[PDB]
């Protein structure tokens, strides 16, 4: 069905503002993409500098597209500054809906 | 607290049974997408564990929460889940911020 991936996210604590600024932008485009299903931007409930992106596409191309884009591109880069350490994925496989 | 209330469930069955558990949740799926406060109830599989599964439950509230709970479809699907599941199924919970 999804090609899907959870990706946590810990950044700064005082750049906190910044990194919900600067995902909107990734957001508000990923949303667009004619092969996404979802794109959540959602935050840990006690630890305000943790996030985790749900990210869902219907296919492989879709995931291909989305990181080719100006908005996944300038996305990257500003997040270099923000992060406390890597960034943790974890894929799933989609089955329903 | 968010634009969503969202649970991540972590369900893991015995191994032989994997299609049985997908035929029975499919149907806890199905009615809990109607549910009024429903934004999500997505099934995902671990692609390298086919026996783990998560479910993504995303509710505008915390009443959607709990009435999901109380619902035919949830409690057929937790008596079905009795001889599937390996254990008792664990949670961890997220803010929506998007949308």
């Amino acid at each position: 069905s999804m090609h899907v991936t959870l990706v946590e996210i810990n950044v700064h604590e005082d750049k906190v503002d910044e990194f919900i600024e600067v995902f909107r932008q990734n957001h508000l485009g990923s949303v667009q993409e004619e092969g996404n299903l979802r794109f959540d931007v959602l935050q840990d409930p006690e630890v305000n500098s943790r996030f985790y992106i749900y990210e869902a596409y219907k296919d492989e191309d879709a995931v291909a597209f989305h990181k080719t884009t100006p908005h996944y591109k300038t996305c990257v880069a500003k997040l270099e500054s923000l992060m406390t350490g890597p960034r943790k994925k974890r894929l799933f496989n989609g089955l329903m809906p």
